[PDB]
């Protein structure tokens, strides 16, 4: 069903700051309702290391963890349905900066690369795998918001 | 132009049957830089204990991902006009609905920036509100959504 979800996006200069001399360090807080405070930065493909904290999560990293995030989801609660025993589900993500079709920079392209192991006594066959993949993408909040070429490669 | 990478991993616990669909919802989100997320279904979505209360949910990322990087341009464009912010800090919140069709998505994102300017130079509403206009034309996330997302300054 419907569901409405918060996040508090919260920037303050440092006291040795100048600010106008583009310095600044661009960390930052995202805080959400359960109460988790995440240490968030500028992407270090767009702003130069220092200015960007690595360590930090940045923007396109969420977006990319959220696509892959949202897909895993609705795959398990999908595998668990067939009966099919999950031991893990591990993605290794990519998503791609460049031009879209009107010129502007964005998230053109996302592949998805879910390795998933299965155990017990009823385990899927590539093709029932493919297809688990199929409805889960359809199925995708994320995906079914984005502009993004929403790629799965299952390994 | 570039590549950003996520590792978003589930791993079964010990004991739990699965199957039954009980399972946890918790899981892990690790970057290239060393950050890992505890990430979780959102409560909204799937009741508790199986979604956990304190980990980010997919939504709540994809509306602070879009709220950081508005924010992000805003602030280099603030700079480049010399003016000085002491703060920013947006309330934003995205809503989960049907279409377009008939499947569910983010149909809405609303930010709520709230900006402290201090010293000499100071913008006028009129400024304030360019400033956020090109902050949303330049913004990477917002380019990349078909989600509705409105700016609604102060």
């Amino acid at each position: 069903s419907m569901s409405e979800h918060s996040a508090i996006v919260t920037w303050k200069r440092k006291d040795s700051e100048a600010f106008t001399d583009n310095q600044y360090s661009r960390a930052h807080t995202w805080e959400f309702d359960g109460g988790s405070k995440i240490l968030a930065s500028a992407s270090p493909h767009v702003v130069p290391v220092p200015l960007s904290v690595e360590a930090n999560v940045d923007p396109e990293e969420a977006f990319v963890a959220a696509l892959s995030s949202c897909h895993m989801l609705v795959f398990l609660s999908i595998a668990a349905k067939q009966r099919y025993l999950v031991e893990s589900y591990t993605d290794n993500a990519v998503g791609i900066l460049g031009k879209n079709s009107k010129g502007k920079t964005s998230v053109t392209k996302v592949v998805l690369r879910p390795q998933v192991v299965f155990s017990g006594t009823s385990k899927p066959t590539l093709q029932q795998l493919e297809k688990m993949h199929h409805l889960a993408h359809e199925n995708c909040f994320i995906a079914n918001s984005v502009e993004t070429e929403v790629v799965t490669e299952i390994i």
